[PDB]
């Protein structure tokens, strides 16, 4: 039975110890310390070594990526690729810590323009009329204005010209997850989530990746030069076997939508994660899968019956960077080649 | 009195405009009559005076969509690749999937059998759990009931409703011959398949007249779902290319149908329920024309995340999604509750002139 | 087992039968028929005959007001009043249809002062500089002209005078709920929630009545006019008693902070009530009582173990009319004398 | 491409000012300094930039404080009827019941320990739970445990916190003689109690250092809670005078003590945690000066159904309770979260001068 006591600031301010102290804080800031502790847990299995019977079944997959005691599945809506924690997911993919990425449309694109142009503070109120006379596009209390987006169409207008080649003349068949590996690869800057996926072999799903920008500018480009096709069928084929074959999984998942129900669903192939963490600020009471706890999804068998999944109700923006400080962060070396 | 307290709480105010309207509820004195209850919400303040809001605009959308108009048929269908005739204003309605998980399903279902609205957005969920309802039934539960022991029992659960795992077995059952069939002229008629195209051969092959999508291709309103693998039709499609290899659902078709709709539209409306890829597509689609004429959002999304799916219709605004000069509404409500209620004082009010 | 269905509009706009429909519809619209049924339980319950032991046992409060079966509390934040939810809280006052009122300060006077003056619809975005230098207060989506409360100061001060001259001379004891009743018999005004409770013995209570316009007035008043005193205890007893001897208790509670937490404390006291509807649009994660699930209150005994109390997750702007359709209003003549 | 779609997509942009920020995240690439994480919520948007502001502001208050002063020390003793010596900044700190049960008591502890605020706010829960701390513990628990069993067990849910009945029984015995003497110093010493007056007694009573009320009456920080009958407090004085009538609790003279505190402050800054009774009457007393220097709220709670709890800063602008000029900031946020973040980069940063 654990009591309930804060961190004492006549300590001083011994920041470690601060946040060590979430966990007999009480309400959101317990279920942080729960949040630590399961992705803690998540990372004590991954860097447990594979016996010879979990590797042979772990290594069913075509995947160039060495496969490790527990696969990690981080999903992201776009407004936090838009965010800071931009840097975070960065960081993370770049050292290997996670092994499969899924997010929207928005969530892809926005990474590839900031190595274009910034993305600037602003305010949730600012009206959309006078931003609009400007040019100037609100994604909550940041903006873009939009010649970022005409530099993006500079940009990705030859890609698109190349990838309908290889279509046509190499037998290329394209999917979400092809293009994004492409799109990384082809903005060769390291502070862009993507590029350190493609190098990382770190698969990144997509199902609408025509529902923003990179849909606008496929659309535009269809006209003068037909034909792109992208599959997504042959991209749930290779998520669902990113589960199925697992030693263990672990799920972090940041807002909601189908970033959330995909990875979840994927999950349900091998019978439920091991581990899952949401962070979000959906609620539950209008039936949406957004705001379902992490209980629903064990009625379905995407969560298995003996994990302790929690949700931390909070905004992202806050609690993704101190969850990496106490987690991933303090195992870099681990994580080192 | 401290004099400065005296002039601060005390403090002069000007008067308002002579048409500023009076907050006042429904006397239930009068008795119940509901048509003037619910007309009443526009005067009783808050997310009821919102509700209010959203029927005139509603009611906007649907009086322009019944103004005459003359336009060339066959340059239409060729610029838009639609067999659907222009009208004079174009209506996209989006909805997440726990909507057709609830009754709230037969809305949407009466809404398409009459024609009344042009273009549909919806998640995997939306699509399957219709057609799964013509086969068996969604259940009432509660929010509480625990996972372990309903994953036991084999029912899954949906917010409050409770579907068992038989449902989705007899869905394996009616689809996999479908399946079949689709990839038979995808490789031998030179079908290309994408999202909308499946989902009017599903709603043609459900046959039944409980179903959104069996009336939604009779009609000829097309259906966009750009992540349609993102649920059981994708389990199902998933273990059916193990079986029966090669079938391809190509997104790029589906954008360019979704927003020629748009682009070509005389006037359009948005109403749409929940947050997510319904919504944001719906919204980006618009941009393409410089923003949509009418919008209503009802959701329980809040903006302080900076997620889409909080964000308040005069965001939209900002990126061209709406037109500087709509005057979009949003509900902050459970869809559940209000929108039979939004029906009842909008369309099933006009069901003459869509006949 | 009940299968979800919704209303078929195709047999054309039935009311009735499309309100009857919440119940199948799912998520709050199912909760709203849970509470439809609820609060007609405690209707059904309330006009039951009292037994001669139970009429014993209830008559032993020094209330003027007849006793039923079952007590109803009705509770609701300021907003409410300022909204057109006063109307609908009158009309229930009015014809006795609930036994106990519990609210905050601007619950209390804005009731008063709409027999006075208008207030207005705007909306929430308008911003508080050029409001403020109109002399316009916000709330929410709504406008008050501060000459409304200029117009209050007026009518209130000779009443204040009165009521110290009555402490001081006459050995009046002044309380929250005496002075709500002072107040509603001064207003005169059948328009009046206030007016309609002092009419039909139906007390109110407002521990807090000091945070508001009242309070504004009452503290300019004690400069000139000093001493005046509201005591608390004494209305702690008298809403305790209510639910003590109560044969049964209903609790329907629009909103939270004090007005839910303390209609549901006084239920402890009669060990829990026995019918209870929440609507409010708290949120249970941050640790509020606010926000708290009925199912919270049956950890500390304020709803019986037995009970099947419920909570429609919404503004209850929304809600609370088509509840009052649904229950009250069609049993009106049961309630008329 | 259509070339009106193309113009609306497309559209050029004005060039922002110069001294526009830059979003960008803490990179940890740099390892682990926590003082520069916290630094990075800045300028890493929605509510971590709304945290940053909070900093700003709450240092602000700090800043200004620390600004000496020169005032009549018997005059201002007079018109306050207070010991407090006024500051160059008069900090109100609200609080809900809740944070009391959570650790954020201790946060709160700490900063009237330091006398580093002058003015507490919050509702009964708020009171009794800090000081039956000091008997006996909360402890951690789940949101999701059944009511049923848990009252059958004696335990109380707070949240997904847990106190058992004899925390009660033990607040029980504690209290009874102090309420005996405070009926005895009412009737023969003339004492008029008030909910302030008796919830310094208290803390002088429980006489306890883990105490916040020990330390608000040790050194004179008044605590203000209005309804001080609603919780345990009032389960106690209402059992209690059934064997000892007679205590009076008059809110009349509070009313007077916390407005003079507004009213004759040379600055004023608000800390709202959480929303109610705590937040409104803290704001209505600062419109008896025209307004409140500088303000932040943290709560959860949303504007759309009208509440003051879910009021923004600018609600309160236009009533006069926070000034036109001001740059108020809310963080929409869970308080256990953020407050001890809060506090961490403020207060104790500031400690040298709090000595």
């Amino acid at each position: 039975s654990t009591q309930v006591r804060g961190y004492d600031f006549n300590r001083g301010v011994n920041y470690r110890a601060l946040l060590e102290a979430f966990g007999t804080t009480g309400f959101q800031a317990t279920n942080f310390g729960r949040a630590v502790q399961q992705v803690n847990a998540m990372i004590e299995k991954k860097l447990e070594p594979l016996s010879q019977d979990e590797d042979q079944h772990a290594d069913l997959t075509q995947s160039r990526r060495p496969l490790t005691s527990c696969t990690i599945f981080l999903g992201y809506t776009s407004n936090l690729i838009s965010s800071g924690i931009r840097e975070t997911i960065r960081y993370l993919v770049q050292h290997n810590m996670v092994d499969v990425l899924v997010t929207t449309a928005g969530g892809v694109e926005e990474d590839l323009i900031k190595c274009l142009a910034p993305t600037y503070l602003g305010e949730f109120s600012l009206r959309g009329k006078e931003l609009r006379e400007n040019g100037i596009n609100r994604i909550g209390n940041l903006l873009v204005p939009n010649e970022n987006y005409c530099k993006f169409e500079d940009w990705l207008m030859p890609i698109l010209d190349q990838m309908v080649m290889e279509q046509n003349t190499e037998g290329v068949k394209w999917t979400p997850s092809k293009m994004i590996a492409r799109l990384g690869k082809e903005i060769n800057n390291p502070e862009s989530v993507y590029y350190w996926a493609q190098k990382n072999h770190i698969p990144v799903f997509s199902p609408a990746l025509t529902d923003g920008s990179l849909g606008d500018m496929i659309f535009f480009h269809s006209y003068k030069n037909p034909g792109l096709v992208l599959d997504i069928v042959e991209d749930l084929r290779l998520i669902n076997t990113q589960a199925i074959f697992a030693k263990c999984t672990g799920m972090i998942i940041l807002g909601g939508g189908v970033v959330k129900h995909h990875i979840a669903n994927a999950n349900l192939m091998r019978n439920g994660a091991d581990y899952a963490v949401y962070i979000n600020t959906a609620q539950e009471f209008d039936g949406s899968d957004s705001g379902a706890r992490p209980d629903e999804a064990v009625s379905w068998g995407k969560i298995r019956v003996d994990a302790q999944p929690v949700k931390v109700y909070a905004d992202a923006s806050l609690v993704f960077p101190l969850l990496v400080a106490e987690t991933f962060a303090q195992k870099m070396d681990a994580f080192m080649h």
